């Protein structure tokens, strides 16, 4: 579909104007002018054009090269002149370059027509066919058969005029046009104006090059966004583990393994985390939050019959999760599973290019579709256990947390090959001989718009220490966002999904915090949002945006919001009953909330709550239908509230899940005494 020639058609005569780079897949390398809507009608005037590419015979002949114009051309093969009408020799089986020059003056048509002819020795001649022509070998290195070598000095095939000023590409046909920006035509038409470095083959340093990107000849599975040469496409992986089973492990002092199960099996939150001021680590990590609520009252050691000499172990379902622009083929990353600050309890490790399936961006390995992984599977005999000593036991259950720490062995590449048009795993290619380089010269930008989870972006910028990183165009703040996380601006105001920038904060390293607060200063500006248009991004700079309706852990986690938003998000109820509470609640609002307390206040202002234990606070569900049902009977001994008096109150109270305790307290409690909750509903008996 791509194959053929590459071809640069010029409005001037003399190779210096292009106004159109496409390729054609068979010797047919016409453009009608029905194909030039988006380039003005004064200049789909070609007074010159160079098609370049290699052809390969099926069978080794003597051919003789014809064009349609051939007194306005001039035609290499191998660096030999075919044309400037003789007959060569060609051999099956092996591959020659192709040049061709045409110039033009002042034609009196637009676009152009123009047929590439060979005749063979049975005297047959034909436009040359698709299966006998190849495009040039715009990579970094020549591969065996097919060498590299029009102003291209990163040969990745957009002639540096055009990378510098700005370019458009447009889906014709089944053909892909690379024109020149022009304000009036492309500004109302609403296409992507791409600048990126004559200099970088990719100009986000990853391994796509800006014309793979930009044509399409590149991984169906990299991001929508990663294809704009200024986007970096990486993997970015985390673990995610779903659900726990603690067991105490046999002893072989114990002869008997008759005895019932006691394990203690929980649900786990996790999410990907960054540490910061925004951090400069690289590091992959997620938090694993381990559900503390009701699963009577016995300490983890009482319930598994774990005396201080026993150790445990722990198995849980994961599964990894790409949240990077990149796809993973043959490495999982190796990750390890942490206790406390620095306790290692497991490494865990899938097996190399044995791979079940792809690990595509955003989305998991294994896909939601299918099982996830359990950390000793069933089938498997060597699964490594993940133990913890008497101690490391009692630490679990007191912290309730986990961590797992990811690297970033990514394993090869899938790359396009210009000799067959085809994407395939390269095994000479490796993400680890790119991602330091990506690191080196993008700015990365952490935003948790999409449903509060830290999702990071590196987004090609200037260094302006480094000559070659300084021949990339400026990136600015506004539209690092727009490109890079899909920030859009329907009104003058730049907002992302229908939020506007400003219910986002900015957070900065410190290197970046001072230089974006020098670039302000030049700017004689003291509102960072209303000039993002007019601040510019470095390399290495780190930026961190949340949005603000919500408080955050070190971790950069959503745990908590101000007492009035969580009031106001609940002022919506639906119905209410003796049973419970029917509400419509934001989804991100239900992220933040570790549960509810009930209770009841009667006449003197006396309260009984209802579900009075730390956990016993799990009394809502999502309904089928998205509305939240709070329900009051859970933890009443499954009766509705009896409410002895209609001027008594129902209050119903959240609790944030930084307020939220996940351990009986140092004197022994187990109640909701002393936890700090919000109230969300508060109506008497006959308002019920
Ligand atoms: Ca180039
Ligand atoms: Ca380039």
């Amino acid at each position: 579909s791509s194959q053929g020639l590459l071809g640069y058609y010029f409005s001037d005569l003399n190779f210096q104007a292009p106004m159109v780079v496409t390729s054609s897949t068979t010797g047919d390398l016409s453009i009608p002018s029905s194909e030039l809507e988006n380039i003005p009608s004064e200049n789909q005037y070609f007074q010159s054009a160079i098609w370049s590419g290699f052809i390969k015979v099926k069978k080794s002949d003597e051919y003789t090269f014809a064009t349609s114009a051939d007194n306005h051309v001039t035609m290499w093969v191998d660096d030999q002149e075919v044309i400037n009408s003789n007959k060569i020799r060609l051999e099956k089986g092996r591959l020659y370059q192709i040049k061709i020059q045409y110039q033009r003056e002042n034609p009196t048509e637009k676009g152009l027509d123009f047929k590439l002819y060979w005749t063979d020795s049975q005297n047959k001649k034909e436009v040359i066919s698709s299966d006998n022509l190849q495009l040039p070998e715009l990579k970094q290195k020549s591969s065996n058969s097919r060498k590299k070598r029009v102003p291209d000095r990163d040969n990745d095939g957009i002639p540096d005029s055009l990378e510098v000023e700005g370019y458009t590409v447009d889906v014709k046909n089944k053909r892909t046009f690379l024109s020149p920006w022009i304000s009036n035509i492309h500004e109302k038409k609403g296409l992507t104006k791409y600048k990126s470095s004559p200099e970088k083959w990719s100009t986000a340093s990853d391994p796509y090059s800006d014309f793979e990107k930009v044509t399409g000849r590149i991984d169906k599975n990299v991001s929508p966004e990663a294809r704009h040469p200024l986007v970096a496409a990486y993997p970015i992986v985390h673990v995610d583990m779903e659900n726990i089973i603690l067991s105490k492990n046999e002893d072989q002092s114990t002869q008997n393994t008759d005895s019932q199960t006691r394990t203690i099996s929980k649900n786990t939150s996790t999410s990907r985390t960054h540490t910061s001021s925004a951090g400069f680590s690289n590091s992959n990590s997620s938090t694993v939050a381990i559900d503390h609520s009701l699963s009577g009252e016995r300490t983890f050691a009482e319930t598994m019959g774990l005396n201080t000499a026993d150790t445990a172990r722990l198995n849980a379902n994961i599964r990894y999760v790409n949240t990077g622009t990149a796809p993973i083929y043959n490495v999982l990353p190796t990750t390890s599973l942490v206790l406390g600050k620095n306790q290692t309890l497991a490494t865990i490790k899938a097996k190399e290019n044995q791979l079940s399936q792809i690990l595509a961006p955003n989305n998991y390995y294994p896909s939601k579709n299918l099982a996830p992984i359990a950390l000793n599977a069933q089938d498997d005999f060597s699964s490594t256990p993940i133990t913890m000593n008497y101690n490391q036991f009692l630490e679990l259950e007191k912290t309730k947390q986990l961590r797992l720490d990811t690297d970033q062995v990514y394993g090869n590449i899938a790359t396009y090959n210009f000799e067959n048009g085809r994407v395939r795993v390269d095994t000479g290619s490796n993400w680890s001989e790119v991602l330091p380089q990506i690191q080196e010269t993008t700015a990365r930008i952490i935003f948790n718009g999409k449903d509060l989870n830290l999702v990071e972006r590196r987004i090609a910028a200037v260094n302006p220490s480094d000559p070659l990183e300084t021949t990339k165009p400026d990136m600015t703040l506004k539209e690092a966002l727009k490109i890079a996380f899909g920030f859009n601006e329907p009104n003058g105001n730049l907002q992302y999904q229908g939020k506007d920038i400003t219910e986002f904060d900015f957070n900065f390293d410190q290197q970046t915090s001072q230089n974006i607060k020098n670039q302000l200063a030049e700017l004689n500006a003291t509102n960072i949002y209303t000039v993002l248009d007019k601040i510019k991004l470095n390399a290495k700079m780190n930026i961190l945006i949340r949005d603000k309706r919500f408080h955050y852990d070190r971790n950069n986690i959503a745990v908590g919001a101000d007492e009035s938003v969580v009031k106001e998000a609940h002022r919506e109820v639906i119905n209410s009953s003796t049973e419970g509470l029917l509400l419509n609640i934001d989804k991100d609002i239900r992220k933040i909330l570790s549960g509810y307390i009930v209770e009841i206040e009667d006449t003197e202002g006396l309260k009984e709550v209802i579900n009075d234990r730390y956990d016993m606070l799990n009394i809502s569900s999502l309904r089928q239908d998205g509305k939240t049902f709070i329900d009051f009977k859970k933890y009443n001994d499954k009766l509705p509230l009896y409410i002895s008096n209609p001027n008594y109150k129902v209050n119903v109270y959240a609790v944030t899940k930084e307020n939220t305790i996940i351990n009986p307290s140092e004197n022994g409690d187990t109640s909701t005494n002393g936890i700090k909750k919000i109230l969300i509903f508060s109506k008497k008996g006959y308002e019920i």
